[PDB]
């Protein structure tokens, strides 16, 4: 069952916002469980992503459930847990809450212009563009969402995810 | 596909041997991907365990596949990937290798008295004796026929085990 004194934090945000970097460091600094949810795609999703083609909502289905399962498993033994998932749509976001009332989100947030500059192989204008078009920013009705500002170096983004996690 | 330049290490070892703690620290010091596989059991698996009773090889099935899945996914984008998995039985290890030729094991091994005492280092932590024994009654130590398995000696402080999982990962 749910350990309402344990909590799961999902780092959301578009590709390039640095989720896995921040989350990684934040978790090594709170002796927290960390899971990069990209590792939880099924075997097909992986090949389909390597073919050049982007997944659709039906691929995402089993992916989100696994994340949901992992959240459920992480909270049994960890006070705080971090899961990385861009979770760009309300719907994916809710697919994550179903069953885990001890889950909330941390949005590493920036406007398109902010993030491009922050990246600086090579930078891909159109991938980022595609991330923003897919993104459904959490509205006010989404209250389990905490917001963090990426327009700072790593240390600060890191420092502010912590503060955000502590504040609450 | 597989990227044979990229590798996945699975730390195996009875419960209490400190895999997560080690992996977590070896990851961070190396910039690797780290998945604690305790995290990928299916919803029911958790509820079952949430009732006081262990899972059967039946239950582990879906758990091993996801790990296999996860190994497959981590190696697409990570030079080195750390997966934590007890992996007591060969077959489990077999399930893990299947499809993942770029994955080996790092057994951290000590005998009962060493895990007991390591477990007793957490103040006030109750040592569960049958639990550990079972763990040993279950493990099937990798013979020399299983060559993709390196070994690290858990009878030192957490700082060397770390240091020797690295060495071990560097050596090869
Ligand atoms: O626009 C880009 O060139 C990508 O965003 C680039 O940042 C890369 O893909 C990340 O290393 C993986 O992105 P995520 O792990 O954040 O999805
Ligand atoms: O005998 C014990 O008291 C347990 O082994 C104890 O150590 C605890 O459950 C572990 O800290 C969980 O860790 P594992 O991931 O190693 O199973
Ligand atoms: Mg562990």
């Amino acid at each position: 069952t749910t350990n309402h004194d344990h909590h799961i934090y999902v780092l959301m945000g578009v590709s390039g916002s640095g989720k896995s970097a921040v989350a990684s460091e934040v978790a090594h600094q709170l002796h927290a469980a960390f899971l990069d949810g990209d590792f939880l795609h099924p075997r097909r999703n992986i090949e389909k992503m390597a073919s050049g083609e982007p997944l659709n909502d039906d691929d995402r289905k089993p992916w989100l459930q696994a994340l949901n399962d992992a959240a459920f498993a992480m909270q049994r033994t960890n006070k705080v847990s971090l899961i990385v998932c861009s979770a760009l749509k309300k719907h994916y976001r809710d697919l994550l809450r179903e069953g885990n009332p001890n889950l909330s989100f941390i949005y590493l947030k920036g406007d398109f212009d902010v993030i491009e500059s922050r990246l600086k192989h090579f930078f891909k204008t159109q991938m980022l563009v595609t991330q923003f078009e897919t993104l459904q920013e959490p509205g006010a009705d989404e209250t389990d969402v905490l917001v963090v500002d990426i327009d700072q170096p790593l240390e600060g983004v890191v420092a502010s995810t912590i503060e955000v996690i502590k504040k609450g």
